[PDB]
């Protein structure tokens, strides 16, 4: 009989964990004492490692193990697999993707209500008691039938404006091109003239942006004094000086991040700032979406070892 030897480079959370260990021989690379010992006892024997994108695969880690054919990854990055390693060897590798989609869409559109409508500072008015002390908590911001910018309309940008829809917002989006999924929302080139003219920017980029699609002061200064930029994608595509700069300045009327440069070590100034919604990277933390993400990672090692076609790859075998 046999269960397949896998290399596991970080934890996964236990309703991973014990089906893993069950079905596998699973070496976890991440407890040992001794990297080099590990990988010269059980680098031969290592058919798949299974990773997440944070943590990636090496090219060393790979030549250490030269029996390797599959790299499954848990999240949709993959970006710290080193790709070319793989092709070289016939590595194939898969993600996680989709199944994260509705509940990053569902935080981006929390939050852009959250900020607008003062929620925080709501809950801390009634709840510390300065409601019946003091009056009134200060009016705040509409958001329906406002204008609303997408930067990114793919999966999660298209989700977003499906949700910002139900608000009766005037959407317009920009992308490399126009999406035939679109119809009822205007394209627009360069972020710059999107935010222009928008009073909500979601920033839903998958990938490193394009020039004319990067935010930094240009599209933060169009966006404007009371304008707000909301992020659930990668911090890279986003100048946090230039924005940073700009909350402080009131050249942006507010913020609302999930997503931070050396997170979850986020630039302090950020803290010291009035109009800015802080989110600890939790747009995926939901149980339903992280059990899916968990799940499609097994699946793809199941069906793999049972000769059964990959469900998600990203890496063909060449």
């Amino acid at each position: 009989m046999t269960k397949p030897e896998i290399l596991q480079l970080g934890p996964y959370p236990a309703w991973d964990q014990e089906p893993l260990d069950a079905a596998f021989t699973v070496h976890r690379l991440f407890e040992a004492d001794d990297r080099a010992a590990m990988l010269a006892n059980v680098g031969d024997r290592i058919r798949a490692i299974a990773t997440r994108g944070e943590l990636g695969a090496s090219r060393a880690l790979i030549e250490a193990c030269p029996n390797l054919e599959l790299i499954s990854v848990y999240g949709v990055g993959y970006d710290a697999v080193d790709l070319a390693a793989c092709r070289e060897r016939g590595i194939q590798v898969t993600n996680t993707p989709d199944v994260l989609t509705g509940d990053v869409a569902d935080l981006g559109v929390a939050m852009m209500l959250a900020q607008s409508r003062g929620i925080i500072g709501a809950e801390t008015w009634a709840r510390s008691g300065k409601w019946a002390a003091e009056g009134l908590y200060p009016l705040k911001r509409r958001v329906f039938g406002r204008r609303a910018g997408v930067l990114g309309l793919g999966r999660i940008g298209f989700e977003v404006a499906r949700r910002l829809a139900g608000f009766d917002m005037q959407i317009s989006y920009s992308d490399i091109a126009p999406k035939s999924y679109a119809p009822d929302w205007t394209f627009v080139e360069d972020a710059v003239t999107l935010a222009r003219d928008v009073d909500f920017l979601f920033v839903t980029l998958a990938a490193s942006a394009a020039t004319r699609h990067i935010v930094g002061r240009d599209v933060i200064e169009a966006l404007g004094p009371e304008g707000m930029l909301i992020n659930i994608s990668r911090a890279s595509n986003i100048d946090e000086e230039a924005l940073i700069a700009a909350l402080a300045d009131g050249r942006l009327g507010s913020a609302a991040l999930d997503v931070f440069e050396g997170e979850p070590n986020f630039d302090p100034r950020f803290r010291d700032l009035p109009n800015v919604l802080l989110q600890p990277h939790h747009a995926s933390g939901t149980i339903e979406t992280r059990k899916a993400m968990g799940q499609l990672l097994r699946d793809n090692l199941t069906a793999h070892f049972a000769g059964s076609p990959l469900l998600t790859p990203v890496v063909l075998e060449h």
